[PDB]
């Protein structure tokens, strides 16, 4: 079933998109965290998550997914209306926690999707 | 079968949890008066989602991711003292709090989906 195989697909690329602008918004996060922020740095990553976003859009079907990542897209709008307390090492403590954690989720993901290979 | 994928979920959701408890984490000292009783009662609630997940985690590789994960919280937890001892808008707190309550949920959203 070639069918089902597009069904998970779909909500994979769902998942995807949203892995990505979770990293994104980590990547900001890492950066803000910093005792000397990198303003280009930021610049290009809100960049970055303001593309993945839209071509996420460009990507969906449903209009209650196209709701939720608009929703995604006011709710960005409004981190960046206040985008202005730091910490070297925070910083990269968190960035290495949350990196493994990202990672360990995408690992069980991939796990399923070879479960989903022996149906 | 069965199994396999039931386990992969199980890993799957203890990841969503401790990402949630490390989001809880940040805004608390994204804040500009970080409420340190607060912080401690979110630092206790990873801790104890994370051991329980190690605990009844079967799949032997993500068994030892959560020991990183374990050894980078630890990590954390020892730089936590440094940046609340170093202006931080509540607004930008707030912010944060929506965009990625919207990004977690649109996933598991995403993830119940594949499940059912």
């Amino acid at each position: 079933s070639n069918a089902q195989e597009q069904r998970m697909s779909h909500h994979y690329a769902t998942i995807e998109v949203s892995q990505q602008l979770l990293q994104l918004l980590g990547d900001q996060l890492v950066i803000l965290l910093r005792e000397t922020p990198d303003g280009q740095a930021l610049e290009r990553s809100q960049n970055d998550f303001r593309r993945v976003l839209e071509q996420g859009r460009a990507n969906t079907v449903d209009s209650a997914e196209q709701a939720a990542l608009d929703g995604v897209r006011d709710a960005y709008l409004q981190l960046q209306a206040h985008t202005p307390a730091d910490n070297d090492g925070f910083s990269e403590a968190f960035n290495g926690l949350r990196l493994r954690l990202q990672d360990l989720q995408q690992l069980a993901l991939a796990g399923i999707s070879e479960a989903e290979t022996s149906a």
